């Protein structure tokens, strides 16, 4: 079955959350209802503010700010590596984190800046395994 | 661990999709970045168009329409039961479907109208078990 008896009264659908995320990523790929452009070292990434806020403490802070919530363009710190940001943006929309020896430092520094502690801790654990 | 080696190269975060959905529901509860009001028999429900489109074929069709995508208010068919709609809206944001003997017919008819076939099939299976 696609469902089960949850701990509470309700039946719960096993694949619902992952199917929603897959569909949000399909909207992103098709540029449907994207409402922000994230600029990183002149690279541009179109996304949905709600997805960014649901994954990142920095984006949650920006988009809950009365002044900043209505910005259509957000420029990140020029020190931020676009590949590191791209890997984290894909992670937000897919649950898959493409960590490689060549990108782990950029991913970790970007996750720190974006306040994604779970990703930072994961990078730290992978780095610790190599030393 | 909060992660595993996916079938592909990437590490995957087990709870990421459900955590995103939980956070989207927290935004909904706080009325943060909600961009549409769904009106059902004069009852109003604030939501995020992207979440609605990711769950419902009717909302996908409406919000991908060049004319309708920019509507802030969507009126549903007056035949639609507000409780049935509320139960399905909560399901979209939580993966939990509060089916009860007293609401199953309204939920099924609403899921048919909203084009949520997985929910319709589930209602059909529960009804079949009672006969
Ligand atoms: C605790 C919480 C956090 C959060 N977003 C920011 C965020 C998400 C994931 C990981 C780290 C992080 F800082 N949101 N968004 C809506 N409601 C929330 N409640
Ligand atoms: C390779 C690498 C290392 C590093 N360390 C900090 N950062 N920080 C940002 N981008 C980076 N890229
Ligand atoms: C196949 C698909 C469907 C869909 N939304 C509509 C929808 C969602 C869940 C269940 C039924 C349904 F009709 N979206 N949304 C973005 N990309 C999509 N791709
Ligand atoms: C109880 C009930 C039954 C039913 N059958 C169709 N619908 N349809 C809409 N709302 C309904 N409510």
């Amino acid at each position: 079955n696609l469902y089960f008896q949850g701990a509470d009264s309700c039946i719960q659908f096993t694949r619902h959350a992952s199917d929603v995320l897959l569909n949000l990523n399909r909207l992103r790929s098709r540029d449907i209802l994207t409402d922000v452009v994230i600029v990183v070292s002149r690279e541009q990434f179109r996304a949905h503010k709600t997805v960014l806020m649901a994954c990142s403490g920095l984006f949650y802070s920006i988009f809950t700010d009365q002044l900043k919530c209505n910005l259509s363009v957000i420029n990140l710190d020029p020190e931020i590596n676009p590949e590191g940001f791209c890997i984290l943006l894909d992670f937000m929309y897919t649950s898959r984190l493409n960590l490689r020896e060549g990108n782990i430092m950029a991913v970790m520094a970007t996750a720190m800046y974006l306040q994604m502690e779970h990703v930072v801790d994961t990078c730290r654990k992978f780095i610790k395994a190599s030393e």
